[PDB]
């Protein structure tokens, strides 16, 4: 599984996931500084007031 890691709108990052992994991830929340759009492998714990998807294809979470 291959997933992007980069932030909101910087430059298009890759990552290739640790073995047996089939999901990104994308988390989106807002704080004092902005709207954040956190991307990544895996999928992690839904967590109080943060948006959460989660996809299982390569490159599927932009």
């Amino acid at each position: 599984r291959i997933c992007f890691n980069h932030q909101s709108s910087q430059p298009q990052t890759t990552k290739t996931c640790s073995p047996g992994e089939s999901s990104c991830y994308n988390k989106q929340w807002s704080d004092f500084r902005g709207t954040i759009i956190e991307r990544g492998c895996g999928c992690p714990t839904v967590k109080p007031g943060i948006k959460l998807s989660c996809c299982e294809s390569e490159v599927c979470n932009n």
